[PDB]
């Protein structure tokens, strides 16, 4: 297989994926298809937010990391003192994806660390396990590319996180102040007597209950509908339910 | 220069670069470097995003097609119909990169073509052209990395846009739903009235209809300039307005 299939095969996944961001549990598996590796994609605490192992999954520890999906505190922290590719490690050197334990299986295993970086800072770690041959230049092509394009993505899920919680903070508060008072009210009436932040809604019913306009009511969540802060399908019954849940606390502040 | 050591310009351009956005022009200079190529990034339309040339500096008509910021709309729609890379292209193929007028200049030439694909969209085109040298599946490689890159970047650019014409959206209409019954219809009999984007308010004509007054104007009009949506000042009131999509909306 050429190094031009092996990077079709895993830009076809990054051109194609739906959704903005690009899963990395789907990263790992096709980094593992065309390396034929074992692969960890792991943060910088050491969480695994992708593999796709093989030969690893006869190790009792390593069912232990995936059930806890983090890898030993011990081997994150020695991940994170490799600045640079460093291939064909051992299973007798530390930063082996192998366990030790199982030296046997692994005698003549190879790693390779790649760490992940965006915004000119560490971002996480790409790590490959083979367990007989070296990694070559076109593993090295292929494993480069992929922790930037991993790091691409951590960069743009970490700032599009930063701009929402902004983003969101400002709707809330323009949300809010585009209420009357007495809206205000009957949102606080709404909620209450709703099971907590979403449900089924009878404006009738609630408006009778708490002595006031179904028409107040109704004028109050058609102006939380088009600010964003609730989604709401007006099928007998309303379905309602809130994007930002920020919102009731700012609602009473 | 190993092909590994072509692909980490690239790379450390995308670690390293200021900014949450890649820049396309960036891009461009970068693979021009490693290809040794006249470089193209273009929008689905053929808006150029980014450009580094060489040879193809010396012609007028790209000169023109750069002051521009657009290819012709003929070589666009070529491009669109290129559905995956297309390499090796020749000065006599349409497709070619190089100014088919100057056949003799660019004989030997090479174009390739590629597609920039993004959230399973056709998003752009990369297109590389070289004055003498055949393409291998190295120079591909690294086309085809650049362009799946470029194709992330465009997509997270349009999935910004979207928010922010949505938020825009919102914006209007809230200043609407700001407005009391009889604010409403003072705004309405304002707008209709101002004969379009500008003109000067004479409140006091608008305040002769029953049950609105000079102090209700004044009260809708400040509503409308608070959220953005129209400037004024004082004779009478000089009403601009600053985001018509708010003219239309206000008719709904
Ligand atoms: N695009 C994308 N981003 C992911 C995926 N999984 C995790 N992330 C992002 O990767 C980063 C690290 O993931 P976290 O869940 O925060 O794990 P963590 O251990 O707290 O990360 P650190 O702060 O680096 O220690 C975060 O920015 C996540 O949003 C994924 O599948 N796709
Ligand atoms: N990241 C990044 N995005 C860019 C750059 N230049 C343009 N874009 C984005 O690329 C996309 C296409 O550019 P446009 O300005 O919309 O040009 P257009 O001809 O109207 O685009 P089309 O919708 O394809 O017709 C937009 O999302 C831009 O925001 C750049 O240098 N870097
Ligand atoms: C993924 C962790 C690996 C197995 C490491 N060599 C350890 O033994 O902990
Ligand atoms: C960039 C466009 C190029 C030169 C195309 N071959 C043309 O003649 O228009």
């Amino acid at each position: 297989m050429s190094l031009l299939s092996k990077t079709r095969e895993l830009n076809t996944l990054l051109q194609k994926h739906k959704g903005i961001a690009v899963d990395f549990k789907d990263v790992a598996q096709t980094i593992s298809s065309v390396t034929v590796t074992n692969v960890f994609i792991v943060s910088r605490r050491g969480k695994i937010l992708g593999s796709s192992l093989n030969e690893l999954l006869k190790s009792q520890r390593i069912i232990q990391m995936l059930e806890e999906r983090h890898i030993p505190s011990e081997y994150t922290e020695r991940l994170m003192e490799v600045k640079q590719t460093e291939s064909n490690i051992d299973i007798d050197n530390v930063l082996t994806v192998f366990p030790p334990e199982n030296r046997e299986l692994f005698i003549d295993s190879r790693t390779t660390i790649f760490p992940i970086l965006g915004g000119g800072e560490r971002l996480g770690t790409l790590v490959l396990g083979r367990v007989h041959d070296d990694f070559n230049e076109n593993d090295l092509v292929l494993g480069e590319y992929a922790a930037t394009v991993i790091g691409m993505e951590i960069l743009r899920e970490k700032h599009s996180e930063v701009e929402k919680e902004a983003r969101d903070k400002a709707a809330i508060t323009m949300a809010i102040n585009s209420l009357s008072y007495s809206e205000k009210e009957a949102i606080e009436h709404i909620f209450e007597e709703l099971g907590g932040t979403e449900g089924l809604l009878i404006a009738s019913k609630v408006a009778d209950r708490v002595g006031i306009t179904r028409s107040v009511i109704v004028n109050a969540l058609r102006k939380l509908e088009s600010a964003g802060v609730i989604e709401s399908r007006s099928l007998k019954g309303t379905f309602i339910k809130v994007k930002k849940e920020k919102f009731l606390d700012e609602l009473e502040k």
